[PDB]
């Protein structure tokens, strides 16, 4: 009744949580990780598309356009998430990828991804230093897979830019339930962007990293699934190279 009613849609159409189906039994090997993980994010790209098929103005735009958006954020998505829900359960202090996958510091001494679970981590970091609410949340992923498009941009460019804007407006909103200043809702305003600015290089890492464990999966040893395989083949290499418009928040 305080809650603008975007924000209480937001809530509803939040996905249930998602196991990683992990063996857990024996000793992990870093191969089996990461073909947890791999399996975990199936899961995860399958409760994005049945998210976004409920969000407000996702399903007006183009089909195209609503596969590239998707195609384009999953990874960012993912990460974001993976902050939220570590800092929600485990006080942003162990990497709560699903409730039968969390990763404390001991567990990713096998490097390879040593590495790359301290940046992952740096999200939750952040979650945790901002004091970021459950609606700030809500409306900045929105705000991610509405994020990068097409260097030519989309088939609905005036619909996308609507539903950007209204979305933009509703982290005003969120913004705006707690940091009761004009001055201070602002600053806030910038630090919820900049934070959103910041994940693309954080992301173009993940990017590499899972293009190269692609690339050499059987080397590796790591399944990739079907989904995921395609949205990488797909998109990974064109996002890679650069040839993607990044939306920036600030210049
Ligand atoms: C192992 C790898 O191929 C590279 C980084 C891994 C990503 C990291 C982002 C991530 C967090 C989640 O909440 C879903 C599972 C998850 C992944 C599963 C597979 C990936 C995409």
């Amino acid at each position: 009744q305080l809650i603008p009613p975007l924000i209480n849609l937001l809530m509803s159409i939040e996905p249930d949580v998602i196991y990683a189906g992990h063996d857990n039994t024996k000793p992990d090997t870093s191969s089996s990780l990461l073909t947890s993980l791999n399996q975990l994010g199936e899961r995860q790209l399958l409760s994005v598309v049945k998210w976004s098929k409920s969000l407000p103005g996702f399903r007006n735009l183009h089909i195209d356009d609503q596969i590239t958006l998707i195609q384009y954020s999953w990874m960012s998505l993912m990460v974001f998430g993976l902050g939220w829900r570590s800092y929600k359960h485990v006080s942003g202090q162990m990497l709560y990828f699903a409730p039968d996958l969390i990763l404390n510091e001991q567990r990713m001494k096998e490097s390879s991804f040593y590495s790359l679970c301290l940046t992952m981590w740096q999200i939750p970091q952040e979650f945790v230093k901002l004091q970021v609410s459950q609606e700030e949340f809500l409306c900045m992923k929105v705000l991610l897979l509405l994020n990068t498009i097409p260097l030519e941009g989309l088939r609905s460019q005036t619909q996308f830019e609507e539903m950007r804007s209204s979305y933009i407006r509703e982290l005003i909103k969120a913004i705006g339930l707690r940091q009761k200043g004009v001055v201070s809702s602002s600053q806030r305003f910038y630090q919820l962007t900049k934070l959103l600015d910041n994940l693309h290089d954080l992301v173009k890492q993940l990017h590499l990293y899972c293009l190269n464990t692609f690339i050499q999966s059987r080397a590796l040893s790591v399944e990739f699934p079907e989904m995921m395989s395609e949205v990488i083949a797909a998109q990974l290499p064109k996002i890679l190279a650069g040839m993607v418009k990044p939306l920036l928040f600030h210049k």
